[PDB]
């Protein structure tokens, strides 16, 4: 199962376009092979010391160079190459591994905002940046173990195997085969038990991160309604949860430890008692009984370092795996293949045929659904709330496809046309206009990110917002706060509409634009829109509740049950006596 | 400075309160120090087992039980008891470390739900809960890499001078004595070199992470006016100064291990050269040449752990700076001490006496304002958009003070009466109402968690909301999504005013309840609100732009540039041919 998704990881390892990452890792390699070698040469310089130092008791001499001077300077010097020579590889391959975070990151990002609509209101805002953030960690994790503790291990395990059945006998290459066979069989049994409480774990630590990003995000509807101790015992309970199999993880982690170093420690004394058996019988000498221990202690630092940090290696696996599933998730809204871009012959001709959508299989919200906008006009979608008005704006965005008819766009259906062209074709403001969290002039120029400062002042204007900014302290570099919170929810609105204006497209979708506006500021708003969409000769489309704004529409459309009741004008709509005659005669 | 902070966290090795997390301790100290007694006694066994196959090697005899048997079984018996031990200590501290990173969060959120609107307003969605269970795992990792790694490795350091002090001469004392100077003075100055790299990565992590949040949030912003390559560009951006930033640390960090590697390998060469002149001189043997190095080499086992790890060692400790400095950061609004709860003699009269508010000092919002809001009556405060009237219902609810002037809930000053007893007696539907991401029923049941579903479907009914949750097909398991996006905008804030309606409090505030319903529906809910309102005598302030619905209020407000230009009755307003007559003659 995970060997796949090694399989998958490891072509971050084997670059194929900058070629000087790839001398890192050569490098990188060179100097791993180089520090084991060495790190297996100093047991031997102990052994030399030990026996220069053990056959000459006998005779007298100096320390300084007759004896061991020159084999204690080759000892400590080869310690010290050892050492210096795997951090070196440490630092070179540090910058490849980095490298290969921010194209993770970058690609995982950009491959979430191409995704459908559904899954991004579906899902949990902590909880996808989250799965980014945390899969990148154990990317470099995984990377960094692999490289710096692994296969670094591995090695060690073969040279240390070839240098004990070499200067030694097949004895001690039987006890370290049945030594790895029974590591190798306690740790998998071991693993296999210790999934299900990672698992476990890792679920609880999302729960819990979802309860707090959820309570912060409607911080103000906890404070308005009284429950933040209701927010608090939720999280609690979540952390109890997490605590629990955290618990459990560490606990079977002491386990798994305590019982490879049970085998390993074994594997030690059965080998030094095979030595000592060769040093009684004349075999081997006292350095060689040091040698063997030496090595088989050199493999054990490696080996405990893997255990100590098994927690964090697996945990980044399981990571691996939540990070890729996102990135392997399809999306719905696909363009056709051969797809020309969205051409506009004469003006913004919407034409909707027999269209049939519901969000749910078993709810159709539009039913049968049959409207003409005219090209160029001002047309006006009334209808009750929950209609299904403002899931046309959504639906000829592409954001959905219809199960049933077709959508055009000037004689073109919209599925056999790039989504490129088409949403660059089509700006709308939505019913509701969250702001980035960032400065008025920013948001404003969001519409536009290219546009200078004079063409995000005359947006400014067009949509009445500009002489209140200018009024402001900081002015065009007022703070709008998380959410666009930090301003009213009418400059909020105008500051919508300014993105709209600034953006400048064929085709007008206004999804309440003057929802928030008093009388005045909508009055004048509405007045620049309409004049704006007038003297460009741009295909309106306004989504409204307050009839008042649009009762000089040139075509208004009534809305009820997903169907078309009743279409016209607006003194058409008044002898017809119909459903739109009811809502303005209510007032 | 670091040292006032591991202070400050000591507390959580020390409860005062289970008395059993405080024996898991003292079992987790003992096991510590048996562990490392037993991995100092390794050394002495070899050293035996050395000495008694070297001097033994002229008699003839076997290695069952004759010569080294029992020695072999000593060393290894006594290496596996050191690791045995110390995995035994690690699983019983597990628990202790795990119950404080829960208690550490569940207060830390606590006190975060508490703290002024304006931080919440002002802060990053991502960053807050970034802090939080990043600091989480910061408390764990330092908690058990100080329990785990640092004071066993410093105890090693203790027994380890401690013996070859003992057993061998006072040189062996005063070389370790500078190497430990040497690796003291080698990793201070190395650390205040390395502090910069790993500060200025985890700003640019964070700004990275703030990035991803902000532009997944308003993914419907960057779909529809086509910025997915621009927040791409934004995120690549910040990952560079990330990698750049993490480049250096990892290549500062293994210039650290690189030296105190020197240093301690330079220790364990001069050691090891006093070790050969003493077996040279007589006074030592070959075992305790092995003894010395086995006991320097098992010194550096944590060492180069430590060494390995200190990247994220040193993180946490940043950490744990950001999460107290959050912990640490004050309320701006406070309760009085010796404060009694809100009592409502009378109706809900409120009474704003020479209030002067801005959120910015410079520039006043609120200007000398004075309005009487009598009690048990149908208030309406009308005005341009931005006027300042969605600011009484934050500032009556305490969420900002006035700079100047007082407000009086039946002739008390609200700065004078405990929190919760004001905030309990204030209900609020806000003019932007983001749902938890959770079911219908769970969201109408959040204006009072412990009522029942037949309270729920009653405010359902008279929000008029009911009959289209059954409509649906999951009925109120009906899930809402994201910031409740998964429905129309009407039955979102018909839900926000279910919510209010189902808190039932004596102060209702509507924050326009009515900009996102058709004449239909508002005309409806009004009608219920209203008779909600007259039946049980509510004192309701509707703050609205819609003046259709509140024709038939008590008292009108009209605020304009943050000061009542006129009040008065609809009639009154009419005769006025005031700023109200101007609203309502443009329709
Ligand atoms: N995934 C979804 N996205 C949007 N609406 C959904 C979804 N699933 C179910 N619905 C329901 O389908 C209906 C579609 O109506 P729509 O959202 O167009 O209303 P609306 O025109 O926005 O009304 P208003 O503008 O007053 O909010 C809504 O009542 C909503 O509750
Ligand atoms: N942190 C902040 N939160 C909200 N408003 C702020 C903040 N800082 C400054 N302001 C300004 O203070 C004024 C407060 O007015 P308020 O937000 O109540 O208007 P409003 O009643 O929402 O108008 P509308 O309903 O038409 O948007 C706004 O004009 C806003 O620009
Ligand atoms: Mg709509
Ligand atoms: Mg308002």
């Amino acid at each position: 199962a995970d060997w796949a998704i090694i399989k998958q990881m490891s072509r971050y390892l084997w670059p194929k376009d900058s070629w000087s990452d790839k001398a890192r890792v050569l490098l990188a390699l060179s100097l791993l092979v180089g520090g084991k070698v060495l790190n297996v040469h100093v047991p031997f310089y102990f052994r030399e010391i030990i026996d220069r130092l053990n056959i000459d008791v006998a005779a007298v001499g100096g320390t300084v160079s007759a004896v061991a001077g020159a084999v204690i300077f080759a000892y400590g010097a080869s310690r010290i190459g050892a050492v210096v020579s795997q951090e070196l590889r440490n630092a070179v391959f540090s910058s490849v591994a980095q490298k290969a975070i921010r194209r993770v990151a970058t690609q995982t990002f950009g491959h979430l905002l191409n995704l459908d609509l559904s899954f991004h209101l579906s899902k949990q805002t902590g909880g996808l940046t989250r799965a980014i953030d945390r899969g990148t960690k154990g990317i470099s994790y995984l990377l960094t173990s692999m490289v710096f503790h692994i296969v670094p291990t591995a090695l060690e395990i073969g040279m240390v195997c070839g240098i004990l059945t070499y200067q030694f006998g097949w004895e001690f290459a039987a006890i370290t085969a049945a030594t790895m066979a029974a590591y190798t069989a306690f740790t998998i049994t071991t693993t296999a038990w210790r999934t299900k409480f990672r698992r476990q774990a890792n679920a609880a630590d999302n729960a819990a991160s979802t309860v707090a990003v959820d309570s912060l995000i409607n911080y103000e509807a906890v404070k308005y309604f009284n429950n933040e101790a209701y927010e608090i015992a939720r999280y609690d309970k979540a952390l109890q949860a997490y605590e629990r199999s955290s618990i459990k993880v560490a606990t079977s982690l002491a386990f798994l430890n305590s019982g490879q170093n049970i085998i390993f420690s074994s594997a030690l004394t059965l080998m030094m008692w095979l030595g000592a058996r060769g040093v009684l019988a004349g075999d081997l000498s006292v350095g060689d009984l040091v040698l063997i221990n030496q090595l088989v202690f050199q493999l054990s630092v490696p080996l405990n370092f893997l255990g100590s940090v098994y927690r964090e290696l697996r945990q980044s696996l399981l990571d691996m795996e939540t990070l890729f599933d996102l990135q392997k998730v399809n999306v719905t809204i696909r363009e056709a293949p051969n797809a020309k871009p969205l051409a506009l012959p004469k003006g913004g001709e919407i034409r909707f045929e027999n269209v049939t959508f519901g969000y749910y299989p078993d709810r159709p919200i539009l039913r049968n659904l049959s409207l003409t906008i005219p090209a160029g006009k001002k047309v006006a979608v009334v209808g009750p709330s929950g209609c299904g008005k403002s899931t046309l704006l959504r639906l000829l965005f592409r954001s959905y496809d219809p199960q049933q008819g077709k959508i055009f766009i000037d004689d073109q259906d919209i599925k056999s046309v790039t989504l490129e062209s088409l949403r660059k074709s089509i700006g709308v403001v939505p019913q509701d206009t969250p702001l980035f969290n960032d400065t008025v002039e920013l948001n404003i120029r969001y519409g536009n990110v290219n546009a200078t400062q004079e063409q995000v002042i005359a947006a400014a204007q067009k949509a009445h917002i500009h002489e209140k900014i200018i009024s402001w302290p900081h002015g065009y570099q007022t703070r709008v706060g998380e959410r666009g919170l930090m301003i009213s929810g009418g400059e909020k609105q105008r500051l919508a509409v300014s993105r709209l204006i600034l953006k400048d497209p064929p085709l007008l979708f206004f999804d309440q634009a003057t929802s928030a506006l008093d009388t005045h500021t909508e009055q004048a708003l509405m007045a620049n829109i309409n004049e704006v969409v007038k003297e460009k000769k741009r295909t309106a489309l306004f989504v409204a509740h307050r009839l008042r704004t649009i009762y000089d529409a040139d075509l208004i459309i009534v809305l009820k049950e997903g169907v078309v009741v009743e279409q016209g004008s607006h003194r058409e709509l008044m002898e017809r006596d119909g459903v739109y005659a009811e809502l303005w005669m209510a007032q």
